[PDB]
């Protein structure tokens, strides 16, 4: 079927190259832009990476940080992370917004669980592609402060300089 969600991975595996490009972002660094108009709920582009247990990343970050180096991670539970720092895509590249335009969701296909970043509505061309990163409060992590200019801005978030 068309409209499965087999089908639109699959097809996400040959059209993700169109869908996206990289560029000095709106909001900070590098960010991922829409190539193209995408349709709301269409799978934008996959977060590929290593998925690493917390204690493995953890020691992971601590040895990026003595690198001038990013750290490209992305939490999926409280279990497991996605490292996207040596072996992710484009998608690493998408900043956090407080009001994004994409969702990203678990889909598993051929025996594997994967994050797709997938738009939440209408996204024009050329408009900047975000989502929320999904920082609890309960301790865990470090914060710096929030720049996606948004009007609901928490003004702080998870990540590095
Ligand atoms: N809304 C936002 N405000 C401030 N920093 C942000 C942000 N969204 C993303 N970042 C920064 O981007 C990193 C997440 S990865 C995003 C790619 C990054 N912009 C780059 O050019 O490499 C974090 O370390 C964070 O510092
Ligand atoms: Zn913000």
């Amino acid at each position: 079927t068309l409209h499965s969600k087999s089908s639109q991975y699959r097809r996400l595996r040959t059209e993700w190259k169109n869908n996206v490009y990289l560029a000095r972002s709106r909001i900070q660094g590098l960010g991922l832009y829409a190539a193209k108009d995408l349709e709301k709920h269409t799978m934008v582009i996959e977060y590929i990476g290593t998925i690493i247990r917390n204690e493995v990343a953890n020691r992971r970050e601590k040895i990026y940080e003595e690198q001038n180096r990013g750290i490209y991670m992305f939490r999926i539970n409280n279990e497991h992370v996605i490292d996207a720092t040596l072996t992710g895509g484009p998608a690493r590249y998408i900043n956090h917004s407080c009001a994004p335009n994409c969702v990203a969701e678990v889909v598993t296909f051929d025996k594997e669980d994967k994050i797709i970043i997938i738009s939440s509505r209408r996204i024009p061309k050329g408009e900047e592609l975000t989502y929320d990163y999904q920082f609890d409060f309960e301790d865990d992590q470090h914060e710096i402060p929030c720049h996606c200019g948004a009007w609901n801005c928490r003004k702080w978030m998870k990540g590095h300089h």
